[PDB]
């Protein structure tokens, strides 16, 4: 099964951080990376000196159950972020979100697939379109049409 995962990070030197994350994703059991997007850059809000977010999308082939994949992405966030040395909501973070899972539609308290807000997040859709231009969502929406009709903030490569 092909799952699409979004990586975002504003920690220390984000290049190294996401590379670390990519590594962790490949080391997930019964899983290997198919494709990774270019790295993109989302600036923070306000004029304040604050680090940019690095964004990417990954295509993961897995034979794990979706909840099982979430166990692992949750684990990697904790092992690799700052939640222990700081806060959950930390000024800086490592985010791994399961955007899509096969053509599956999952509606539960701990897991909602497709990711609830991804169609409104250009830092998720543009990297995804780079690696899967022909993608169709379970409800029939075509990724290419959403990008022609919805308004997204400019998004340059890192
Ligand atoms: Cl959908």
């Amino acid at each position: 099964t092909v799952a699409y995962i979004a990586i975002g990070s504003n920690l220390a030197s984000p290049l190294e951080q996401v590379n670390a994350a990519l590594k962790a994703l490949g080391d997930i059991p019964e899983s290997h990376i198919l494709t990774v997007s270019s790295f993109y850059r989302t600036p923070p809000l306000g004029p304040q000196d604050q680090p940019d977010y690095l964004n990417a999308a990954v295509a993961l082939e897995t034979s794990l159950a979706p909840e099982e994949l979430l166990n692992h992405t949750q684990r990697i966030e904790l092992q690799q972020g700052a939640v222990r040395k700081a806060e959950r909501w930390g000024p800086r973070t490592l985010d791994l979100d399961i955007m899509l899972f096969g053509n599956e539609v999952i509606n539960t308290e701990r897991l909602t697939v497709p990711h609830y807000d991804m169609k409104n997040r250009g830092f998720m859709l543009w990297p995804l379109f780079e690696i899967a231009p022909e993608l169709v969502f379970p409800d029939g929406e075509m990724l290419r049409q959403i990008l022609h009709t919805r308004a997204f903030d400019k998004l340059n490569k890192w």
